[PDB]
DNA sequence: CCAGTCCGACCCGCATCCCGGA
DNA sequence: TCCGGGATGCGT
DNA sequence: GTCGGACTGG
């Protein structure tokens, strides 16, 4: 039945309740996700029988609208679902029920991101440092970049320790860090937020992310705090936030699972790059540079702050193009994707980096499995990536720049 | 894209839960 | 019982 | 995390 989901039903189109957002300019924004069923280019009504029996040749379409107050309306392309999932079993879904099951998931995840949890700050600049970072009266601060899971810790009026993630999701386990945080908040400032990283030295990102998301309390990770902020003084410049953070750890520097990262003041770009090369040789991901006057700009709407810089080695390699495919939903349906192979014959999907969507559309509509095997099979695709997968050798965070 | 800001779609890896086929 | 694949929801 | 598109006037 439709009334079991939040939202109204009008003109054969179900519209979830609009989720209110807050833009950077202080203007209200709205986001609505809708579901409609199309058969022979016609919007047919949604009946209860569609949740247990599939109407043949009928397609359910998921689309969304986003508009700022008094602004234009942005309507995404239709996410066409054409078949249910687990079609052979008891837990099988139909085309309509799977569409509402997927639309409600897009709704619940979207409601969590919008508005005492505050999204952590995010880095905008990659391997470049703006000259404005050194034109300030105070030197910028360079830190070690640990390849772990982002986490923010704060205290509630109840007294419990709240420890959430980058997407504002409360970590279930990690009890060993919650204990030290509870003991820590007995001495230090009551209403301060501790922004840091979940990490264990010499451990891969895949192992760190797994233990951070597991309900099992293995209690292995450490909390490396690199920043702090108060909710009422988000405009506090970075250098003052670093000084106050150091005074916090001068109280109790003997915590087992909570540590403060080391700050390095630099005068020019090489002093940063020399420490970057030093940190890489120590086994770290790279280096983070912080503007001295930069305030704490929370990651609302996945915003990236221009007062931070990330210095990381960008690795490249050549891979053997073997097959091709396409995206599944929305604007990616009909857009070509590359498939490369490894010495062990395992495959992976790569996205072309320097193509318009018209090129990827036209490439997929003009290619056949016979035309591909005649012209492009076996070619070399240079691929940028952050790291190689330590278990399967797959280039991770990979994108194809060309041939 | 004039940048800026924001959305939307995707890669792999892992945790978990649901299911059969053994 | 036992083990895999599917599906989902996290993370970089 | 990646990147393209597209609205915004930061």
């Amino acid at each position: 039945m439709l009334n079991q989901f939040p939202g109204q039903y009008s003109n054969n189109i179900f519209c979830f309740p609009p989720i209110e957002s807050e833009t950077k300019s202080g203007k209200k924004a709205s986001w609505i996700i809708c579901v409609q069923v199309v058969q022979h280019n016609t919007i047919i009504p949604i009946t209860d029988e569609m949740f247990s029996t599939d109407v043949k040749d009928a397609v359910a379409e998921i689309f969304t609208k986003f508009f700022v107050e008094e602004g234009a309306v942005r309507i995404s392309k239709m996410t066409r679902v054409t078949e249910g999932k687990n079609l052979g079993k008891k837990n099988a879904t139909t085309v309509v029920h799977q569409a509402f099951k997927d639309a409600l998931s897009k709704y619940n995840r979207h409601a969590r991101q919008k508005r005492g949890m505050i999204p952590p700050m995010l880095v905008k600049y990659f391997n470049i440092i703006p000259k404005t970072f050194f034109e300030e009266e105070t030197d910028p601060i360079v830190q070690r970049k640990r390849n772990g899971v982002r986490a923010v810790a704060c205290q509630q009026g109840d007294g419990c320790i709240l420890l959430y993630s980058r997407t504002e999701k409360e970590f279930l386990g990690l009890d060993n860090i919650k204990k030290e945080l509870k003991q820590l908040y007995l001495f230090i400032d009551v209403r301060v937020y501790l922004d840091g990283e979940l990490y264990l030295h010499r451990k891969p990102l895949q192992w760190i992310a797994g233990q951070a998301n597991a309900k099992t309390d293995s209690s292995e990770l450490h909390f490396y705090v690199f920043d702090c902020f108060w909710s009422d003084q988000l405009q506090m410049p970075s250098n003052k936030r670093q000084q106050l953070l150091t005074n916090i750890f001068k109280q109790k520097e003997d915590l087992t699972f909570i540590h403060q990262v080391e700050n390095f003041s630099v005068k020019n770009v090489d002093e940063a790059l020399r420490l970057k090369a030093q940190f890489i040789k120590e086994g770290y991901e790279g280096a983070i540079v912080r503007n001295a006057n930069g305030p704490y700009e929370p990651g609302y709407n996945n915003y990236h702050s221009a007062h931070l810089a990330k210095l990381k080695p960008l690795l490249d390699a050549e891979f053997i193009l073997v097959d091709y495919t396409q995206g599944k939903k929305g604007k990616d349906l009909g857009a070509i994707l590359w498939v490369c192979e490894l010495p062990n014959k395992k495959r992976f999907v790569v996205t072309p980096k320097h193509l318009t969507y018209a090129d990827r559309y036209a490439l997929f509509q003009k290619l056949t499995p016979a035309l591909f095997k005649k012209h492009l099979y076996g070619k070399e695709l240079t691929v940028e990536y952050a790291e190689l997968s330590p278990k399967t050798g797959i280039p991770l965070q990979a994108r194809a720049v060309g041939f």
